[PDB]
């Protein structure tokens, strides 16, 4: 069948921003006819996990549960309430809520409207190479679908994917714990080699069977009677396809392929992706697989079998993926060095810390990061990509020198550092506090992120022609802003100070031996780094435990 039918209405609207004058030209890719083949190696994984789906018990979330998992700014409901009214329980969100579900359960089969969106994402035009990338489309259901989706399966969402995958579930790893994985697995070889696979259009790749077999890998749970229904029908009606609406109310047309922002979309994409990569390992008969899968993106590590042979087996791995429904987007190429890998556009990297000993840690080319932080810092947005970049590549010399000197500058200014903000972890939103950046930065990527140091010379080349590129004042710049930066925030005590020694340490001639912060262990990341949800309109506000009087 067709990912997607058009009757020609426009998809509306809601150094460059993706726009919906774009969209015309994403629809022709995203749009055509899948076939696909299975075999017994498919059949075969399918099984093994199954058994391991049969160990997983989920809880049905109450009203009041999947409510507060609502971000504030989620799209209004088309029935006369809003977010602020779902988060407050209000009489009319609840009632509405309450007869979607009833709805769920009693009617297995009328299929579920969805909003198509262009997607306005920020992206640095390199005339060098191609020109605009052309805006992603969003499909996603009425807030009230959204609330009941949470009831029925954001348990399931939440600990099925690990349970089923193991260790080659990536969004159960922190960044460190990532690079840790990388590390050991590509030690474990005798003689490894490791390629990315890049499905092209992935989304619109996954079949009404792939969205079938995920609901069969679901229905392995112990579920509550109404969660079992829930599901079945949220599957028939919803996750296979459906009407597409745009913004204005007008018919776009129809999809049979995965919706971009329903609850099961990385759950589900990551899930597929697993099934069809283990199973064209086995087709191109790779040996010692360990593979890294997070939704469409997909890492594998393996033992060599000589320089040609390799170049067979990855022709042989994508004829099955081909098969199988995911023809690749750029073909694979075997790689000998971890460095060399770049997944969910990252690449392991190693420094030092301030006793010499080597740390590995994750970063990217820095360019799309900075171009989002330079459109942030100049208009008001509702996600702040430079803190969740701060969080995620706090080791990195780009994050350190550059975003923490910059924005602590900002905050300031405006004086605005105990002021929550929102930032993405994993598709999952995230109300953080700046003034709470070296307490997280130590959860996740341990005391040593302070004091790194011996930056490989291909890091230092990539940053500083990424400075030069975009016009952004040189490293040494950097360093003199940070010691007055860092001078401010030590006067102001608390938590500002510990800003100012811990995120600016590598600023000083003289540098100071950082002690772990003790309010560091208060804060509760239990919902950090369990799940990918993206598309799944989750929120969660950082929350302290046991804090003590003096910290
Ligand atoms: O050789 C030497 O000894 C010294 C050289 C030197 C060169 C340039 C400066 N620039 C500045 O002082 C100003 N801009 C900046 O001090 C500046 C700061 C951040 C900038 C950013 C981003 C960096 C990441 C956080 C968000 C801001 C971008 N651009 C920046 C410029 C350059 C710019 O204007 N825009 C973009 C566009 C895309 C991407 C990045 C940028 C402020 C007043 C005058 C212009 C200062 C010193
Ligand atoms: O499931 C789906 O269908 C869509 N996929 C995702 O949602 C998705 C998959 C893997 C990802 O990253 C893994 C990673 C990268 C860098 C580091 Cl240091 C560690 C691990 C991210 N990235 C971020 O969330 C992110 C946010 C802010 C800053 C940096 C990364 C998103």
């Amino acid at each position: 069948s067709m990912s997607y039918t058009w009757t020609g209405a426009l998809i509306t609207p809601c150094v460059y921003a993706t726009t919906s004058r774009s969209a015309s030209l994403r629809q022709k890719k995203v749009t055509f006819d899948r076939l696909q083949v299975l075999d017994d190696h498919y059949r075969d994984v399918l099984k093994e996990m199954k058994a391991k789906a049969s160990t997983v018990k989920a809880k049905l979330l109450s009203v009041e549960e999947a409510c507060k998992l609502t971000p504030p700014h989620s799209a209004r409901s088309k029935f006369g309430y809003g977010a602020k009214d779902v988060r407050n329980l209000s009489s009319k969100a609840v009632n509405h809520i309450r007869s979607v579900w009833k709805d769920l359960l009693e009617d297995t089969e009328t299929p579920i409207d969805t909003t198509i969106m262009a997607k306005n994402e920020v992206f640095c035009v390199q005339p060098e190479k191609g020109g605009r990338k052309p805006a992603r489309l969003i499909v996603f259901p009425d807030l009230g679908v959204r609330v009941c989706e949470k009831m029925a399966l954001y348990d399931v969402v939440s600990t099925l994917p690990q349970a089923v995958m193991g260790s080659s579930y990536g969004f159960q790893y922190s960044p460190g714990q990532r690079v840790e994985f990388l590390v050991n697995a590509w030690k474990a070889k005798k003689c490894p080699m490791g390629f990315a696979y890049d499905t092209r259009c992935f989304d619109s790749t996954v079949t009404e069977n792939d969205i079938r077999v995920e609901e069969s890998i679901y229905q392995c749970c112990d579920l509550a009677p109404e969660a079992r229904q829930a599901i079945r029908s949220l599957t028939e009606r919803l996750y296979i396809g459906g009407p597409l609406t745009n913004s204005k109310g007008q018919n776009c047309g129809y999809r049979r392929c995965r919706a971009s922002g329903v609850l099961t979309t990385s759950c589900g994409n990551t899930l597929t992706c697993y099934l069809k990569a283990a199973a064209a390992c086995r087709a191109a008969k790779l040996q010692d697989c360990t593979m890294l899968v997070c939704g469409d993106d997909l890492v594998v590590i393996c033992e060599s079998a000589g320089t040609q042979e390799d170049e067979a087996s990855l022709r042989a791995f994508t004829e099955a993926m081909t098969r199988y429904s995911a023809p690749p987007g750029d073909p694979p190429k075997p790689e000998y060095d971890l460095e060399l890998i770049t997944s969910c556009s990252s690449n392991v990297s190693v420094a030092h810390d301030a006793s010499g000993k080597r740390v590995y840690y994750l970063t990217r080319d820095p360019t799309t990061p900075l171009a989002r932080a330079a459109w942030e810092t100049a208009r008001h947005t509702p996600v702040n990509s430079w803190l969740g970049n701060i969080i995620m590549y706090a080791p990195t010399l780009w994050a350190r020198m550059i975003l923490m000197t910059h924005f602590f500058s900002i905050l300031l200014a405006q004086e605005q550092l105990e002021k929550a903000l929102d930032c993405q972890i994993y598709g999952a939103c995230y109300s953080i506090e700046p003034l709470d950046l070296p307490q997280i930065i130590q959860r996740l990527h341990g005391l040593s992120a302070f004091s790194l140091h011996s930056y490989s010379p291909g890091e230092i080349n990539r940053v500083a022609s990424c400075l030069r590129k975009l016009g952004v004042p040189p490293l040494r710049v950097w360093r003199h802003r940070a010691r007055s930066v860092r001078a401010r925030l030590l006067s102001q005590g608390g938590r500002a100070a510990t800003c100012g020694k811990y995120l600016f340490n590598w600023a000083v001639r003289t540098k100071l031996k950082l002690t772990p912060i003790p309010a560091a262990s208060q804060l509760d990341l239990s919902s950090w780094f369990v799940a990918g949800y993206s598309g799944g309109d989750i929120y969660h506000s950082l929350s302290r435990a046991r804090p003590r009087w003096f910290m």
